[PDB]
């Protein structure tokens, strides 16, 4: 009825930076917003608590949410190691829109990305589920610590998270 909103302190080398905040799409993709939920609020018994952006390309997205192997390869979700694409009603408009990685279709794990320019050619291969509320800034900020091949100068993780409200 209200959709969800959920938080990230986010840290660089170990130093705090800000907090970004998201509005995940429940409405339009209920299934995809609710394992974000639940990865950042932990209540699984696993999620983002302490992982890393892994993979930083100015003028294109910060991706993160590898938190198990914390270089791409890994992660999983509240259902299984991969989930379905749910749908793709929703388009990569912009920047600060939060869309799913994967490796093919239907496999969604706990890997995301925000980004920080339209990406129209991911449209209708990457589930589109939610957008940054607050803290674009900080994002911008996260995205100055990246290269063009997607390797960060400074570790930047994910100190907490959870939900608001
Ligand atoms: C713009 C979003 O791009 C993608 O999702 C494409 N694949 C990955 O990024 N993966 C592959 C992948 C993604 C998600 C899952 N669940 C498994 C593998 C992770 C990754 N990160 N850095 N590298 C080199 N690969």
């Amino acid at each position: 009825m209200v959709n969800p909103t959920v938080f990230f302190d986010i840290a660089v080398d170990g130093e705090p930076l800000g907090r970004v905040s998201f509005e995940l799409f429940a409405d339009k993709v209920p299934k995809t917003a609710e394992n974000f939920r639940a990865l950042s609020t932990g209540e699984k018994g696993f999620g983002y608590k302490g992982s890393c952006f892994h993979r930083i390309i100015p003028g294109f997205m910060c991706q993160g949410g590898d938190f198990t192997r914390h270089n791409g390869t890994g992660g999983k979700s509240i259902y299984g190691e991969k989930f379905e694409d749910e749908n793709f009603i929703l388009k990569h408009t912009g920047p600060g829109i939060l869309s799913m990685a994967n490796a093919g279709p239907n496999t969604n794990g706990s890997q995301f990305f925000i980004c920080t320019a339209k990406t129209e050619w991911l449209d209708g291969k990457h589930v589109v589920f939610g957008k940054v509320k607050e803290g674009m800034n900080i994002v911008e900020a996260m995205e100055r610590f990246g290269s063009r091949n997607g390797k960060t100068s400074k570790k930047i993780t994910i100190a907490d998270c959870g939900q608001l409200e």
